[PDB]
């Protein structure tokens, strides 16, 4: 055996890191983005029981208990995973590989190979300890294409112009040779014209040649420009709301925008990449049919430039991924600015923004002038490289004619070859910059890889019919967001069958995310939610979505045209049930007055439109989807009584056919209606009919009694 | 005189620059821009009210009257600008300058200057007339330099620096021709050894030179973004909330990111451009020194290269700016598609929002297509050229040779020469590309020489005198959003002081416009909001906000911690205060059970946090600012028993200091209070206290009749 370990590559989640290295060292070389997604890291620091979590889907047999004092233990079980307490600033995560008597071995991911003694381990961390090992479920085992599957006879053509034109120029290259070596005391103008001729044609064939050729690699850069921004895009809408919340909305839009760079770049670099090993292919015979030393100096001196290349291919990524996610924190801290307008005006604060905003700037500038002090400082190295090795081929050609072994013909040839070789330099010093595609590449497929999981893998859906109508239950359904005790504790709920059932609460009692659970939006930990004896896991996901509404608060009035706000979801909709519809809603008088009917461009979300219009808008909307469950949560109306119609209608509207659940805000606003289900502390306080709440003379009487 | 007229650059709104044009036409060079920005064009098309609304703003004695069929008049005062309704399509605007008498000329800047006769005439339009003439107002006139003077010493080291790189390179480029004339078969092995030494030191020195040069530029480069990053955003901040709702999110970013490429490109350029003017001015006089028919054969070829590239120099901004154009409305789109992420999923309409995106990709890299197609085209034709020219050089140093005119060392020289012009060539290739940072410093302009700044510009109030704090009142106030009846349509209303008065209404009543014209968000058009015997335009924008707040209904929680939150705006806060005021606004319990104590990091804008308490933190941040006035639009906790305390609380601790106006959704909910105010169709139909107006028994009666 011996010792091996994987270094930090990111700053604050460092446990993934951890157990990505204790995987590779049972001998799973997985990637460790994907791994260290799918363990649900946080930003702030995931706990110990997310580890153990990902300890258990990944097959290991986990247990989390405080740490022992005693580490000079022999029954024990080795590679460890530990917490620390460095120098009191936050809880880190260490691993240990093979005690001996008194050596502590940790492999510290951040600052490499660690050696502390038991002085410094009794004096860092307090207390935690997991003790992983595998349970014969993680299993040892050494363990794009199609883009460029159909542009098959495009990349031909491209390879076949690029041997075209180098063939052109080899062609006139020898021939100007052969005229130097043969005609040079000749004499003749004839002769002359008619080389100067033929030098024009080969001239006019290679920009014939170069047409195609750039043509092509701007059709394939296109292409490939394309399928990657759909993909990427149609993957990026397919995630649950958690994905969402974790992250901001600028971290989104910079990455999609940084295809221009790798489209371009990529198609540059495929054209500049076959031409340069095109023309070594020819170079390489070339020299070493001409001569040995020549081609001696000529491999040392591309030696030289491959180690200086190879030497600093490694920093240009340290500064392209620095560079990247300030970026994309300008842009996420912009958007943010730009759209909170009223806010940011209102109370008067634009200066201490435009401050943050200089700031941001600053580091994200300070970043790219190294970022570009690198390059300069490569660059002029390579060309004084360059310099150096032209240098020493004019002595060697100086040399070479005093001794007479090389001719002016010859010499002019060598120097034709010499070229034709710097050109896979050239190409080299472009594949330095290759980099910044790599990087983006890897930044973006971070989320499209690790995330495809989230997608729709995570569902596992698997159901056999479709639709619901009944009764909506809960059976032991515990539910918590992450690092916050849980809001859902243990709900033994039976909602009755077809009839107008509402929650009442306080702030801070879970009185959306219950309805958020019924949609599916969140998967619950413990317990399910069952409709018409059936369960929310073995029914399709488009179904759950498509047959009952949510109307949320925070309405989201989407830009372009009524008819298409309107007609959003549920497509080819005729007129005569959408004026039914915002009659039944109270949105038929009011689309009267509007200067076009159900032509007028709204912009932004609902800029030209009234906040208690918008939500009357939503709600219109979500009556157009027929959903057979619905969800209210207040924001009904918002106009005092009018509110009466606004759902009044529906009610006359259902027939009985459809249900209803009313998230009530204000109380009183619910009394003649069959059940009220109050939620304290998580539990399922106090419930029953107006009536019988009343007379039961609870909390729920004295609030009443409170409120009036 | 002669006939002078402007082409369309816009697509919709013409009328704009048929006012521009005729502009010009009586001497106005001004950009059409902010012409155009404030006449108040729509995406359908402007009014002749708001076009004579301009006219009388730019000082043109305008009148609207409908279109005179005997459009012979003699009388008239030309020229005329009159719409048309072409061939039953839209409303387009013409402009007319003499008439003959059969003559009718129509400057159409959509399609340049024609000429019909009355034959046709008749025929077109229908009826409308504007008589625009110079009422005095207007007048007739011939009507960057800061941060070029902050970097002076640098930019005198950078042309220090290259002119140093010249020197070397034509000491070296002499040495060498002298070398080879001198030294052609001396064949001394020392001396080819210590001219190898000498070139590669040479060589050196100008590898240094361009180390120091590029550095130079690279840091210049830098302070440039930083400067023009910097003016902008606080130019994009002081804007009437009008520019931000006519415009979109991205046409906003997408300006500000744009700098990427203007910054580096005219970093590069500036070198370039000074590196090719020395160039030129040595190479002029080197060639005059060495012959005639040479420098004449570089001149023609110089002014072949000009004359290419200036045929085509115009044509590449006709596709950056469509480029550019189309990148800002993607990202506009994207942006809302993305932060409407519920919305999306809760109709389960992916499939559009994907379709959409496909299309406007499609768009935008069709155009990137065809913008790569002519820069690959005009580059073909450039090399191409430069291939011919070199040809001919190749010839002419041929027939010299022959003809004995120069010799070996003079064909070398002027070689050296060539391609020290070709240099400027280069460089012009270069400023080819130079369009695409004017393209976007005319796009960017376009807003921050054309703006508004509602501080510099709207204001105008410069009041020296201590604000005074009293009754609010109306004098016959006016105000409209533009093509819309008036909502706010005269109003005779004075609020008594300090008292709890409340103002209530329907739908689409301007329940909100009426508190948004206290705090000067929009100017009123007629009368005034009068302060304690004062007005608004005549008291400091920065007291009217600081001193009276206004709690939105879309609260727009800030990303950070809880603490910038509550101290935004007024900043240098204890935390005794903001403690006083969360047990004030009922914000104190809440944020106990928070894991970290004021020390939580929000993501986004409310994410990880309940709406309704959002809607409270908001309530609480607004009560830090200690406003005088106060302004309520419901949305006090939601919790209907509870608001009871997050407004008494504030009433008992006013201590008849403050004064509150609640505009009130839910009726019923204000009772107990100074006055009531409604207003039906603009005008304040009935007020009186609550017994008061319940005792007159009108319209007020009958709605709370209904309500209840
Ligand atoms: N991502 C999250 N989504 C929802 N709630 C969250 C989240 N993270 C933390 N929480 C907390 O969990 C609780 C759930 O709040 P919930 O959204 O159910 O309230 P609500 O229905 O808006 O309340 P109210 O009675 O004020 O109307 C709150 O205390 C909230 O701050
Ligand atoms: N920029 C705008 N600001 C406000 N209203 C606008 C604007 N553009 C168009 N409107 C329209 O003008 C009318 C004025 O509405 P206003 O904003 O005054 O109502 P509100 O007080 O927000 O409504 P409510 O009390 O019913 O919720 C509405 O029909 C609204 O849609």
């Amino acid at each position: 055996k011996k010792y091996v370990c994987v270094r930090q590559y990111d700053l604050t989640d460092c446990g993934a890191a951890c157990l990505s290295s204790i995987a590779q060292y049972y001998g799973l070389k997985m990637s460790l983005a994907k791994i260290r997604e799918m363990t649900g890291t946080d930003t702030q620091g995931t706990n110990a029981y997310g580890l153990i979590h990902a300890a258990k889907q990944l097959g290991f047999s986990a247990k989390g208990v405080k740490a022992s004092k005693e580490d000079l233990l022999k029954d024990f079980r080795l590679p460890a995973i530990a917490n620390v307490i460095v120098d009191n600033r936050l809880a880190h995560f260490v691993v240990i590989y093979s005690i001996k008597n008194r050596i502590i071995t940790v492999a510290d991911p951040g600052k490499g190979i660690v050696r502390y003694s038991m002085d410094d381990f009794c004096s860092i961390w307090t207390g935690g300890l997991v003790l992983l090992e595998p349970g014969e479920a993680f299993q040892k085992g050494d363990y794009f294409a199609g883009f460029l599957k159909p542009l098959k006879k495009t990349v031909l053509c491209i390879f076949l112009a690029s041997l075209l034109y180098t063939a052109l120029g080899i062609a006139g290259s020898f021939y100007i040779k052969f005229l130097f070596d043969d005609l040079i005391k000749f004499e003749k103008l004839n002769d002359l014209h008619i080389i100067s001729a033929g030098f024009a044609v080969i001239f006019l064939l290679q920009i014939f040649l170069n047409y195609y050729r750039s043509i092509l690699v701007t059709k394939l850069g296109m292409s490939i420009d394309k399928s990657i921004m759909m993909e990427y895009y149609s993957h990026v809408l397919k995630l649950p709301m958690n994905f969402f919340n974790s992250r901001k909305v600028g971290e989104i839009i910079s990455r999609f925008m940084d295809a221009s760079k790798i489209r371009q770049a990529i198609s540059g670099a495929t054209l500049t990449i076959m031409i340069d090993t095109i023309m070594a292919v020819i170079g390489g015979i070339l020299l070493y049919i001409q001569n040995s030393s020549l081609f001696f100096i000529s491999f040392i001196i591309i030696l030289l430039y491959g180690i200086i290349v190879t030497v600093f291919n490694k920093p240009i990524q340290n500064a392209n991924r620095q560079i990247m996610e300030d970026n994309a924190k300008l842009t996420s801290a912009l958007v943010e600015s730009v759209k909170g307008i009223e806010t940011i005006k209102s109370f008067g604060a634009e200066e201490q923004t435009e401050k943050s905003t200089r700031d941001k700037i600053e580091t994200v500038m300070k970043s790219s002038f190294k970022e570009g002090m690198l390059y300069i400082n490569l660059s002029s190295l390579t060309g004084i490289v360059a310099g150096l090795g032209g240098i020493v081929i004019l002595w060697a050609g100086a040399y070479n004619v005093i001794k007479g072994n090389m001719s002016g013909g010859q010499l002019l040839a060598f120097n034709a070859l010499l070229a034709y070789f710097l050109t896979p330099v050239k190409n080299l010093i472009d594949l330095q910059p290759l980099i910044q595609t790599a990087v983006v590449a890897s930044n973006r497929l971070g989320e499209i890889l690790e995330l495809a999981t989230e997608k729709e893998l995570r569902e596992d859906s698997d159901d056999f019919v479709i639709s619901l109508k009944g009764d909506i239950e809960f059976r032991n359904v515990d539910f918590r967001y992450g690092l916050r005790k849980p809001v859902l504790k243990n709900i033994n709920l039976t909602i009755p069958k077809g009839k107008t059932v509402a929650i009442v609460g306080e702030s801070g009692s879970g009185k959306t995310t219950l309805a958020k659970l019924l949609m599916n939006f969140y998967s619950p930990e413990k317990g399910d939610i069952l409709i018409n004896g059936h369960s929310i896991k073995n029914i399709s996901l488009e179904l759950i979505r498509k047959k009952i509404a949510f109307v949320s608060q925070d309405v989201f009035i989407f830009s372009g045209t009524v008819k298409e706000n309107l007609c959003l979801g549920n497509e080819n909709v005729d007129m005569d049930e959408i004026i039914k519809a915002a009659k039944m809603a109270n949105a038929h008088d009011f689309i009267e007055k509007l200067p076009l009917k159900y032509d007028t461009f709204l912009n932004e979300s609902g800029a030209n439109l009234s906040e208690g219009q918008k939500q009357r808008l939503a709600i219109a909307r979500a009556l157009l989807k027929k959903p057979d469950i619905l969800i209210l949560d207040e924001a009904t109306s918002n106009l005092d009584s009018i509110t009466e119609n606004h759902i009044k209608d529906a009610i006359y509207g259902l027939e009985d056919d459809v249900t209803v659940i009313i998230i009530a805000h204000r109380l009183s606003t619910i009394v003649n209606c069959d059940k009220i289900y109050l939620l304290k502390d998580g539990e399922i306080v106090e419930s029953g009919s107006h009536t019988e709440l009343i007379a039961l003379k609870g909390c729920y009487f004295k609030m009443w009694k409170q409120t009036e």
